[PDB]
């Protein structure tokens, strides 16, 4: 009713330990959510076409052209790690657990409050806020997944990461099919390469509305809404990283001479002439057995074209790759392709007391070693006569198509039946948690945005909207926009996300890497003297595991 | 109560498939409804008499004279296809179903909100809107059908067709008996033809009031009202059209010579002299057997006087006809009589962002071929001596009564015991769905406004009205109008309309006509960049069926 | 064994239809000539993601 609360605030994280070294992790998250009435009550079909940017030759990667349906609804999205875990919980999980299973997800809305704004227009302007006891909040749960899946973490538009900071939902919109052609060019390209927005293909038209597809609940101040528990069916997520490349698989060569003194100058030696060695190689016309040429069971990782842009009906898009560059761990400047870069605002980790629209950014450098170092690649002739002469070798410094800045590694692909790789690591706090699986006949082996992929279904998207609060002068047959009482809503959101994790064991004599507070990062985890908070990113696959 | 919702919004359409190829179609429709208090609380008896228009000789078809009772009540009418189906649902129904049965209808009112308007009269005028927690909405359901039946679709005044667009009811009024004489004239008629409103016949007086005939429910903000389910008893509606005229019934003549090469010049020939043929004709004094003269089982369609205006006690009215003109399908300009013309506003399909009072209009051209082409008719003498001479034939170009613009087809009637015809097709979105049957001893074989006709009864009309909100200065013995607090109501309406449809079968080698989105009509089914919507009309009897 | 399609969107979808242009692809000629022109099979869209 008017004066009775309809729910409870809970933002605790409970670790319930089982037998056999498993733990149930139930993350409770609660937020005060602020929602204004939509700018307009109508669905819009809006085309964006930044021709000015792409009209500059060589700027085709800056294409923003697209068509989207703008809806009056707002999306409540909790699909991001920072929503559910503070840094202490994350430290516990990543330091003490070896794998993580996504179990269930629940959410509810309670203590709904709706208010109207009255502006007096007095010479000193002033306004007052009145409770609208009979106004309603419209809530729709797309449990059948009829609406397009639009996870907000990819735009950094989920619920905020601070329990004591009120947050907002994000205005909902989804892609509307369009055709677009963009011929690539470079600086010094003569003329205007074709840069055209062709319109919409009628056979691909899909205009979705919430009202026609989803039951809509009207919540007054005394009402509440609960989704019920959803249970996931995803694969487990490892909290360890592999380090073994092809060079560290299997039995090392026997060393016939071992160092007799310590130091960095005292190496061992195999002690057998390279073409007089025993073992197996896939090179049937050579006698050289070396660490480079010896047969390995399969290939860890794969090379892919990097900063390749493929074009389809909707225009160019970057070719995604499964794993980040090799050597980025030793030199952060070499992260580049496959190392996800996250940009986010003050709701999601940026120091809350900073000013300006510039976001906080970081590039995630995963601990796993499944990537490539293209400067170390080469192709050489089948004859394999060593030392290889210039004409019999293709080096990463050899131009392709006459371009000094492009080599064969830029267009190289070694993905095959022997390729082995890992799933993407969780990115705390900004990374997405779960993602819907594509509805294609043949599905990708993984996603690059979330560790957990929903095979059959995962929870319906939650949509909210302030119900129209008409004045006395409404006229439906009038073309002009509806005249509404300025109305906004504050409601409380509570979610429960349950995981199942396995406690790690100590397999080696040595200790392993562990997340730790220290003198340098100390003040990333406590408020400033004026209450400024931040959440810096954390790694998740600290402990190694043996690949083979 | 004040802070508790009393219902749920639902605008989904569910198709539940049965055994034997039948489907239950349940259309859920929900609307926010805006209602101001009535202009006056009194019933009025108002006479309209546009003498200025009809005083012009030859304008008698423009007569608007009538008497009506103007009531303080408002009618909530959902009897129109656009209220229940969006274009996608309609496409599914008309492309995949062969017949449609009207099953049941339910409706309810919930989340009632009543507000008052306070105008400050400050030098910059301003107003504020307060909830009247104790005000009431008066709701009356004429389940016994005591009130006159006034379906709003004929005035294009039903609930709107957009779930996300708030709508309004229509002020209720009904006809009050009057006597009126209007002698027809033409331009150049001398003098003033008698054009008189005679008043009211006392034995025909019927003054209905809601309060004396219907229980009235007072709904406060915490109250709701449900009608209960009404079950129809109407005939099924076909979703196929017949094409066979009299000329395509039964066995065609045997062709004794068939074409030996393809092309439009290579016809077949019957190969028997016309007066030497075998078969049956109704022309007992001729030996000519032709496709025109051969006996057919009955007559498909009938000729009727067109733009005939008959006069009765209340003045002239146009003679209705069952089916539209023949040849209108090939040439839209020849639609004319029997092809219903719909005019409607921005609630009911007109582009919502257009401006001006000019309505959107279309003429429905039915696919059925039961009409007539009067320019092809003729009458000739019983002697039937061919080729018929001028004096022995009456042609559509022969003047009647000396008028060059009037021929015998204008006054012709071929309705008889051999006449066969079809029911009117559904008109999406603006067409009426169901209609009440006349209370005459002898009933019409069909209605021209709705495919489904209620034999015994169909649902009671739903009436709403803001209850009087008196100031402190009310004086019943004062002749001046009641002084009321400016009060209006917003309530939510939800209806459930259930159909039963049969899945169509493929009877022929060839495919049939099907409703489809294409490059030309593509943008009729999606919002504009500023949220403008429209609903264009659709046909409903696309697939053919064999008549005989 | 086939599943009946549902209408997921406000708009109608593409549908195979006889029209004035393709009409005579589906009936015999005056000398009995027949043809069978190809047809598409994935007319209705579905959301990938």
């Amino acid at each position: 009713g008017v004066g009775i609360s309809t729910g409870t605030f809970n933002n605790q994280t409970e670790f319930k330990f089982l037998e056999n070294g498993w733990v149930y992790i139930t993350a409770n998250s609660s937020r005060l959510v602020h929602l204004n009435m939509p700018e307009s009550e109508n669905y819009r079909r809006v085309v964006v076409n930044n021709l000015d940017k792409t009209a500059v030759n060589g700027n085709m990667a800056l294409d923003d052209t697209h068509a989207e349906i703008v809806t009056p609804w707002s999306l409540v999205d909790a699909n991001a790690w920072g929503v559910w875990f503070n840094p202490g919980d994350w430290q516990l999980i990543v330091n003490t657990m070896s794998e993580l299973h996504l179990v269930s997800f629940e959410q509810e809305i309670f203590n709904v409050v709706l208010k109207t704004v009255s502006e007096s227009a007095t010479q000193p302007p002033t306004k007052v806020y009145n409770n609208d006891l009979t106004a309603s909040l419209m809530v729709a749960l797309d449990s059948n997944n009829t609406m397009p899946f639009t996870p907000a973490a990819m735009r950094s538009e989920t619920l905020g990461f601070y329990p004591w900071k009120p947050t907002i939902p994000t205005p909902w919109r989804y892609y509307f099919q369009w055709d677009r052609t963009l011929i690539p060019s470079h600086t010094g390209t003569s003329g205007t390469p074709t840069n055209i927005y062709h319109g919409t293909d009628p056979d691909d038209v899909q205009f979705y509305t919430i009202e026609n597809s989803v039951p809509v609940h009207l919540l007054r101040t005394g009402d509440e809404f609960a989704t019920g528990t959803f249970f996931f069916d995803c694969k487990p997520c490892r909290l360890t990283h592999t380090w073994q490349t092809n060079r560290a698989l299997g039995l090392p060569p026997f060393l016939n001479s071992l160092p007799q003194s310590e130091g960095g100058t005292n190496f061992g030696y195999i002690g057998v002439q390279q073409d007089k060695r025993r073992g197996v190689t896939q090179m049937g016309n050579t006698n050289y057995i070396t660490e480079a040429t010896i047969m390995r069971p399969a290939e860890v990782g794969y090379s892919a074209p990097y900063y390749s842009f493929e074009a389809s009906t909707q225009g160019p898009f970057k070719t995604p790759i499964a794993a980040g560059r090799g050597g980025a761990q030793t030199d952060e400047n070499q992260a580049a392709d496959g190392d996800p870069r996250y940009a986010f605002g003050r709701q999601h980790g940026q120091k809350t007391t900073t000013t300006g629209e510039t976001p906080e950014r970081f590039t995630y450098i995963a601990h796993q070693d499944t990537g490539r170092y293209p400067e170390g690649d080469w192709i050489q002739n089948i004859n394999f006569n060593l030392p290889v002469t210039d004409d019999n070798v293709l080096l990463p410094t050899d131009p392709i198509g006459g371009k000094t800045g492009i080599n064969y590694t830029n267009i190289f692909n070694t993905y095959g039946p022997l390729t082995a790789l890992n799933n993407v690591p969780p990115v705390y706090p900004n990374g997405q948690i779960w993602d819907k699986e594509f509805d294609t006949d043949l599905k990708p082996r993984l996603h690059v945005n979330a560790p957990f992929v929903c095979q059959n279904n995962c929870p319906g998207q939650l949509f909210v909207k302030v119900a129209p609060n008409l004045t006395n002068q409404y006229d439906p047959d009038a073309s002009a926009n509806m005249s509404r009482i300025v109305t906004y809503s504050d409601f409380w959101w509570k979610g429960k996300l349950v995981f199942k994790a396995k406690l790690r064991a100590s397999h080696t004599w040595n200790p392993i890497q562990q997340m730790s507070i220290n003198v340098d990062n100390q003040f990333n985890y406590v408020p400033s003297n004026i209450g400024g908070m931040k959440i810096v990113y954390e790694k998740s696959q600290l402990a190694p595991r043996k690949l083979y």
